[PDB]
Formats: structure tokens, C-alpha cells, sequence
């Protein structure tokens, strides 16, 4: 599924995922496709910090969400 | 050069832009300012739907022009 990630710096970044991919993969993701450090990433989606251990279905992430990245 | 965006809840959005910025480059300062993603607007002018890759001198479009948001339907 798709889903969108916006930066503060007005860039939003597509990725493909799947609802049972860890919060952390994402991040792997995140770092392999525009160079950020997954230490340095803070994910934000309907006001809750993700955490690396849970799933996407864990928060709800359907497809076409957008999650807030901030660094 | 000002243009006007209006969408379908009478909310009329002001943009700064260029007759040489392309069609996908509107729609990322749409994104910016508003923030619905570009994957969910179609732009009209002249009863005409803009094409990303085109520009807006391409559909003439002058300082002023009015063009319509239309959000396709909600998900996917
Ligand atoms: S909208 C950014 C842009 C304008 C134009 C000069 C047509 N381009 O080639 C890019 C895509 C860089
Ligand atoms: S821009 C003219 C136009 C718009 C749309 C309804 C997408 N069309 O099919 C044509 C190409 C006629």
C-alpha cells in the first residue's frame, strides 16, 4: 500500500509498505530512499509518536495516510 | 504573477507562480499551503483537466485566472 510521509521542509515522500511492517522498517525505508539517519526520526500520525516495535496495523494506517516526520 | 484556486467548499486559496512552472509544481505548492497531497487534485481551467507535466503558459493561463480543485474521491 502507499502512504505518504511529510518533512517539515514542505517534501512529502511516497513509500510502500505493508500494515504488518514494524514502525522500525519503516524507518529503514525512510533512511534507504532520502538519507535520514532512523535515530534521528520522530513519526507522528493522528497525534500519537510511533514506536519501533508495533505494526502500522497496530495504529490503524490505512492506505493513502499521511504520517508527519519530524527530526 | 497571482492566481486563484478555488475549491468545492468556497474556500478560495491565493498562489505565487510562474507562467513557465509546471502543472505538478502548482499542485506541490497546493500541497504546501493547504496540505492535500497531489495525488487527490484535479485542476481545471477553461474546461480543460491540467496535465502535470504541461506548464501554464502552455494553457494560457494570465495573471489572475481562476482555476478549480476538484478532490477525487476520498482513499484509494
Ligand atoms: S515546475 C519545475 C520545472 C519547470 C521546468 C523548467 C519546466 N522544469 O524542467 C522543471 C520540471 C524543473
Ligand atoms: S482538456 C479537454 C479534455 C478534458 C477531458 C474531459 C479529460 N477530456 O477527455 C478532454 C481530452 C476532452
Amino acid at each position: 500500500m502507499q502512504i505518504f510521509v511529510k518533512t517539515l521542509t514542505g517534501k512529502t515522500i511516497t513509500l510502500e509498505v505493508e500494515p504488518s511492517d514494524t514502525i522500525e522498517n519503516v524507518k529503514a525505508k525512510i533512511q534507504d530512499k532520502e538519507g535520514i539517519p532512523p535515530d534521528q526520526q520522530r513519526l507522528i500520525f493522528a497525534g500519537k509518536q510511533l514506536e519501533d516495535g508495533r505494526t502500522l496495523s497496530d495504529y490503524n494506517i490505512q492506505k493513502e495516510s499521511t504520517l508527519h516526520l519530524v527530526l
